[PDB]
C-alpha cells in the first residue's frame, strides 16, 4: 500500500506513536517519506548484507526474520515480509521497540540526516488528526 501522508499520520497516531520516546508524529511521518515513501512494500538491501523492509524500513541483521541475513537476531519476533503488510502494526510495534534501544530515531540515518533538526510539523499540515 501507497500510504497518503495523512493516512499515515492518523494510522501512526492511532497506533500510539506521536510523542512516543518523546518523538513528534512529524517526526514519524518524515522518517516514513524518507525510509520508504510511504510504501508499505518497499524493501531495500543494505551493504552489510542485510535488508530493510516496510514503512520504516526495518532491518533484518537486528530486528526481523528474512533467512537470508548471517547473525540475524530478529529481536521484534516477527518475519520480515509481515512488514509489508497494508495494515502497519507489527511495523509500530518493531518500531517502538527501536526506538527505545538506546539512540532514539538516530536509529533510523533517514531520519537523523534528513528529518532531524528541521520543520518536521510540516509533515502533518493540513491533516484532520
Amino acid at each position: 500500500k501507497v500510504f497518503g501522508r495523512c493516512e499515515l499520520a492518523a494510522a501512526m497516531k492511532r497506533h500510539g506513536l506521536d510523542n512516543y520516546r518523546g518523538y513528534s508524529l512529524g517526526n514519524w511521518v518524515c522518517a516514513a517519506k524518507f525510509e520508504s515513501n510511504f510504501n508499505t512494500q518497499a524493501t531495500n538491501r543494505n551493504t552489510d548484507g542485510s535488508t530493510d523492509y516496510g514503512i520504516l524500513q526495518i532491518n533484518s541483521r537486528w530486528w526481523c526474520n528474512d533467512g537470508r541475513t548471517p547473525g540475524s537476531r530478529n529481536l521484534c519476533n516477527i518475519p520480515c515480509s509481515a512488514l509489508l503488510s497494508s495494515d502497519i502494526t507489527a511495523s509500530v510495534n518493531c518500531a517502538k521497540k527501536i526506538v527505545s534501544d538506546g539512540n532514539g530515531m538516530n536509529a533510523w540515518v533517514a531520519w537523523r540526516n534528513r528529518c532531524k533538526g528541521t520543520d518536521v510539523q510540516a509533515w502533518i499540515r493540513g491533516c484532520r488528526l
